[PDB]
């Protein structure tokens, strides 16, 4: 079923007055949509654009004749347009390109990640599995760590005689450290643009800079580079510098601003995964996501009442790995603490299965609309750890426009702030000032991006989420469902988002590497990390008690 017919709307909206010109436009647009929906081609994108026309046509009538008796039928039709978008998205399916995309930029990929990736390769021989990396950025993590470690040492040496004084605390440490980090980020980019270094190979530039200013040896860095490239080539990885991934001059600059001025590798990967999925299609996966476990394996075992569903999945993965050894070295700590009769029931359900494909669910043939882009949910929230989309999808285009618009705003106020700012703290203050003065309409957005310059270095700042992360996907889905562009304050409910969910049957998210990497740089973890930093870099040790 689709939209109401034109004669159906005529009967619902009839009154004694003649048809207004704006009403006739709605009616002919409705006719055009319904004729479009009954054709051989039925192209999802062409149908969506016609709905967008219809939506703008209803808004024109509703604002010109705000008391018309037709408005009740017309508002109903307007509501139906959003429901119709969902129906097109889920019935005009085309086969998904059989690509599995992983992204690892900034350094060497971990060997356990290769093990996880290989589980996906084995189960989906009909898919091409690609590990995307950046051959020019293999030293970025080393540079970032060198910048952070020298800023730790610099601050802790400057305040060593006051670390146990009353005024100095962990929050003062991170504020003073952020000034040093900002300065050092500034130092590198000055070197990056000195003479002709901006046209030399980025990897060579970073290597020389690390030798020159951070006491690295050419031998040890060359070894890291070549050994990482060896792992990548041994697993059929693809360099983004060689497959025209960085075609878009705007997106390339955004990628490299995250890569080289914020050293925010999570954000840099947020960019690349969107670019490769839009260019080639398929499914993107974080390297710590494993295939889904088939529903019927453990169905007859009762989950203990206290144990969460996420911990139940951990136990299932641990059971599989303990008795099938698909990934060697997988933890069994959760399994070991279970009562022995539950261990024995879990073990039996695994040992009775013969094939790895009998336990894990293969991707198989996936059908999806050109309008769609699916996203994983974790704890009821959308997370871009898994994405599914055809190439050049309509929703990926909306997501790309969200990135470009958001970085346009951020960079316009960051450049203003850097010009007017004398240090890190007043640069941030001017940044926030400029954001509020010129985006008075968007206070929800300004609140989410305030801490851009401190993200990853300061406790309780994660602006990235609403610039390159899941926050832009919420906005893009609102753009699609309610016929808007580049919206910064979406009004979309938890129900509308779940029409975009990656089927849970396809993924196991509660893996050992996922849980290890899952963290939150909040106040308490910052205080723990600061406490260890003091003992590492000085001979003092943090008091537990405050002296009166």
């Amino acid at each position: 079923m689709g939209l109401m017919s034109k004669e159906q709307l005529i009967i619902l909206a009839k009154n004694s007055s003649p048809k207004e010109g704006e009403y006739k436009k709605i009616l002919e647009l409705l006719d055009e949509y319904n004729l479009l929906n009954n054709s051989v081609e039925k192209n999802s994108i062409d149908l969506y654009l016609k709905l967008n026309e219809l939506s703008k046509s209803i808004d024109i009538y509703l604002k010109k004749y705000k008391n018309s008796k037709r408005n009740n039928a017309l508002y109903q039709l307007k509501s139906d347009l959003t429901k119709e978008v969902i129906e097109i998205k889920d019935t005009n399916l085309k086969p998904l390109e059989k690509n599995i995309h992983f992204v690892w930029v900034g350094g060497m990929i971990n060997n356990i990640s290769i093990d996880y990736i290989n589980q996906w390769k084995d189960i989906n021989s009909d898919y091409e599995t690609i590990i995307w990396y950046d051959s020019e950025a293999l030293l970025v993590n080393i540079l970032k760590k060198a910048i952070i470690d020298s800023s730790n040492k610099e601050v802790l040496t400057k305040y060593e005689s006051v670390l146990n004084d009353n005024s100095f605390d962990s929050n003062k440490f991170y504020r003073e450290r952020m000034e040093v980090i900002f300065r050092k980020q500034k130092e590198f980019n000055n070197y990056y643009n000195t003479n002709d270094n901006y046209t030399k190979s980025l990897n060579d530039v970073i290597k020389v800079y690390l030798i020159e200013k951070y006491l690295k040896t050419d031998e040890e860095l060359e070894k890291y580079i070549n050994e990482s490239k060896e792992v990548f080539k041994a697993n059929g990885a693809k360099d983004i510098r060689e497959y025209d991934i960085l075609d878009d001059v705007e997106l390339k600059s955004i990628y490299e601003q995250e890569l080289l001025m914020r050293f925010n590798l999570a954000s840099a990967s947020d960019i690349i995964r969107v670019i490769v999925l839009n260019k080639l299609g398929g499914i993107y996966l974080d390297v710590d996501v494993l295939p889904g476990i088939k529903k019927h394996i453990f169905k007859d075992i009762n989950k203990p009442t206290n144990i969460s569903e996420n911990k139940w999945q951990m136990i299932q993965l641990e059971t599989i790995m303990k008795y099938k050894q698909y990934i060697k070295g997988y933890t069994e700590n959760s399994f070991k603490n279970l009562p022995s009769d539950l261990q024995e029931m879990l073990q039996e359900k695994v040992v009775e299965k013969n094939l790895k494909s009998d336990i894990f669910q293969r991707l198989g043939d996936i059908f999806i609309s050109e309008l769609d882009t699916k996203i994983a949910f974790m704890f009821g929230k959308i997370a871009n750890q898994v994405l599914i989309s055809k190439k050049n999808s309509y929703s990926l285009n909306l997501i790309i426009n969200q990135i470009k618009n958001r970085y346009n705003i951020i960079n316009k106020c960051l450049s203003s702030a850097i010009e007017k700012g004398s240090n890190f703290n007043n640069t941030v203050d001017i940044f926030i000032q400029q954001l509020n003065e010129f985006y008075v309409n968007e206070g929800f957005f300004v609140s989410k991006v305030m801490g851009y310059l401190g993200d990853g270095y300061m406790p309780d700042m994660r602006a990235t989420l609403n610039i390159s992360g899941p926050g832009i996907y919420t906005a893009a889905y609102y753009d699609l469902l309610y016929f808007n562009e580049r919206s910064l304050n979406p009004q979309i409910l938890q129900e509308d988002l779940k029409y975009f969910e990656v089927p849970q049957a396809l993924i196991s998210q509660q893996t050992e590497q996922e849980i290890n990497s899952s963290w939150t740089f909040n106040q308490v973890k910052s205080q723990i990390e600061y406490k260890k930093l003091v003992e590492k870099y000085t001979n003092k040790s943090l008091s537990l008690e405050h002296h009166h």
